[PDB]
């Protein structure tokens, strides 16, 4: 398994009840192969907290379930690709946060049993969702 | 009730084990209150087709509905604003037709007892989806 990326990255945390905050959560993406299972490709992501040990938030996505999530998600690239394309938006985070009102924001919306990570741009009316993707508490 | 839009509109028309495939369908966007209950603002649209008379998808969003939608999906204006941005991304959808290869499109993947209305921006890597709507079958 290769690490393609492994850093702090800005994040709004949304919870119900509770005012959307900014913290600093880890992102690790890793890719690999299940070579037992006729080379099936892997893309697993990691958020956590350098601060919280017991933070974390997974989430694990083989070429089988890309091929699903590329048609319903109009995805115009292969697996291989498609980190790197959630890389270049995480990077897009971390360059706009130092600004007055950042134009990529990284967005959390943590419940039981399930988070949902979303990269967004704030356009004239809406956040506009690059990518949105669902992930499960521990591991 | 006030009619805010009435017209065909391209639209992508996703189908399991077929070809995706453009077709001319009506929307029909409008607006009112439910004055009996406590004034309750509503937002309707029917996708239909002037060459089927029995093929109709609805959606009804009211004006409570919104205050979940809006949170959930990072939208800055407010309801009597929304059906406005729809419109106008509807009329990119009907400007861009034209074109080799549309920058704005609609599609609709319809289900068993359930369809998924979107506009999407086609950029370097996936159709960014600008809305999403859930359509019921009928009415």
């Amino acid at each position: 398994a290769t690490t393609l990326f492994w850093r702090p990255v800005p994040v709004h945390v949304k919870q119900q009840d509770r005012e959307d905050v900014l913290e600093e959560l880890t992102f690790r993406i890793l890719t690999g192969v299940a070579k037992q299972n006729h080379n099936l490709r892997i893309l697993r992501i990691h958020i956590s907290s350098d601060s919280d040990l017991f933070f974390l938030h997974t989430l694990e996505v083989s070429e089988e379930d890309f091929q699903s999530l590329k048609n319903d998600e109009g995805i115009l690239v292969d697996f291989a690709s498609f980190p790197g394309k959630i890389i270049s938006l995480l990077e897009k985070c971390i360059l706009a946060q130092p600004g007055d009102s950042p134009r990529f924001q990284a967005v959390l919306t943590i419940r039981g049993g399930e988070s949902v990570f979303k990269i967004v741009e704030i356009n004239d009316w809406r956040q506009l969702p690059h990518i949105t993707l669902a992930f499960r508490p521990g591991n």
